[PDB]
C-alpha cells in the first residue's frame, strides 16, 4: 500500500504545516501537524475542556463507530517550545492520503496549553518520530508509520515541504518526478528516539564550505533551522544590521536587508537554503526588523533541522531495519 497527502502551511510564513487525516468511522477529517520530532497523535476532541478549544476541529469519539476506548491509558506531552497536551486513549481507524491503520492510538486531549487554543489552524499532532517517544502509560502505542510500515510497498515516508506553499507527505513510496539529481543518504541514531543524523557542514552565502560534524534532528515540527552558535554567528555577521536581541528572543535584521543563502552538507552533497527562506518577517506588525529563520541552539541540548531547512529538500524518512535519512535537491 502506499498513501499521498498534500501539507499546506498554516499562515503566510510557513509557521507550521497541516495535513488533512481521516479518524473515525464515518470519516471525521482534522488537519493535523505532522510532526517527525515527536511520536504522539492526538488531537483536539469532545473531551478538551471547552474554555481550551477555540475553532478547532474536534474528533468526537462517540460519533465513530470504529472508535474503542483503550482502558486505563493516558498520555501527557511537553514540547521543546514548553506547550503541552494530555488526555485518554481511544483505538480507531486512521487514514492518510488513501492508507489506512485500524487501531490506530488516537490521543484524545483532555487539556491542551494555551498557545494550542490559540492557533484555531492546528487540530492535533501526529508524530512521526521513533515509537519509543510515544508518552501513552501504561502500554506505550506505536506511530501511525509504524502501525502502517508492514503494509507499505516500501518501508518509508518523505516530507516535501513547501515554501510559501502546499507540498506533499508521502507513505510507502519515493516519488523519483519530485526531486533534482540525486538522493544522497546519511546514518541515523534513533538512541534518543529522532531522526538523529549529522551533517557535515555548512556555508553562508558564496563563501566556502566549513567542513564540520552537526549532530542534529529531522524535525518537520519545529519551524526553524537551530544550529550551534558559532554557526548562527558567522551566518547573521553576514547580513548588515542583523544582532542577537535578548529581549526578542533571537536574531533579529533589518527588514530591508537581502538576506543570503545557507548550505549544509548531507555527506558529500549541499542543500541550498534561499536566504528568503530565512525571513520570518516583523517582529510585531508594522516593525522594521525582522526575525530570522537561523536561530542558535545553545539553549536546546540539540542541533534542529526544522522545516526552513527541510523545504529545501525532498526528504526521505527510511524506516528499514536500520533507519536512514536522505536528502535531495528539489
Amino acid at each position: 500500500s502506499t498513501g499521498s497527502a498534500t501539507t499546506t502551511p498554516i499562515d503566510s510564513l510557513d509557521d507550521a504545516y497541516i495535513t488533512p487525516v481521516q479518524i473515525g468511522t464515518p470519516a471525521q477529517t482534522l488537519n493535523l501537524d505532522f510532526d517527525t520530532g515527536s511520536s504522539d497523535l492526538w488531537v483536539f476532541s469532545s473531551e478538551t475542556t471547552a474554555s481550551e478549544v477555540d475553532g478547532q476541529t474536534i474528533y468526537t469519539p462517540s460519533k465513530s463507530t470504529t472508535a474503542k476506548l483503550l482502558s486505563g491509558a493516558t498520555w501527557s506531552i511537553s514540547y521543546g517550545d514548553g506547550s503541552s497536551s494530555s488526555g485518554d486513549v481511544y483505538t480507531d481507524t486512521v487514514s492518510v492520503g488513501g492508507l489506512t491503520v485500524t487501531g490506530q492510538a488516537v490521543e484524545s486531549a483532555k487539556k491542551v496549553s494555551s498557545s494550542f487554543t490559540e492557533d484555531s489552524t492546528i487540530d492535533g499532532l501526529l508524530g512521526l518520530a521513533f515509537s519509543t517517544l510515544n508518552t501513552v502509560s501504561p502500554t506505550q502505542q506505536k506511530t501511525f508509520f509504524d502501525n502502517a510500515k508492514a503494509s507499505l510497498d516500501s518501508p518509508v515516508f518523505t516530507a516535501d515541504l513547501g515554501y510559501h506553499a502546499p507540498g506533499t507527505y508521502n507513505f510507502g513510496f519515493i516519488d523519483t518526478t519530485a526531486y533534482t539529481g540525486s538522493i544522497t543518504y546519511t546514518a541515523v541514531s534513533t538512541k534518543q528516539g529522532f531522526w538523529e543524523w549529522t551533517s557535515t557542514g555548512y556555508a553562508v552565502g558564496s563563501g566556502t564550505f566549513k567542513s564540520t560534524s552537526i549532530d542534529g534532528i529531522a524535525d518537520t515540527g519545529t519551524t526553524l533551522l537551530y544550529l550551534p552558535a558559532t554557526v548562527v554567528s558567522a551566518y547573521w555577521a553576514q547580513v548588515s544590521g542583523a544582532k542577537s536581541s535578548s529581549s526578542v528572543g533571537g536574531y533579529v535584521f533589518p527588514c530591508s536587508a537581502t538576506l543570503p543563502s545557507f548550505t549544509f552538507g548531507v555527506g558529500s552533497a549541499r542543500i541550498v537554503i534561499p536566504g528568503d527562506y530565512i525571513d520570518f518577517g516583523p517582529i510585531s506588525t508594522g516593525s522594521s526588523s525582522c526575525f530570522g529563520g537561523i536561530q542558535s541552539s545553545a539553549g536546546i541540548g540539540i542541533n534542529i533541522f526544522g522545516d526552513v531547512a527541510l523545504k529545501a529538500a525532498f526528504v526521505v524518512f527510511n524506516g528499514a531495519t536500520t533507519p536512514t535519512l536522505g536528502f535531495a535537491s528539489k
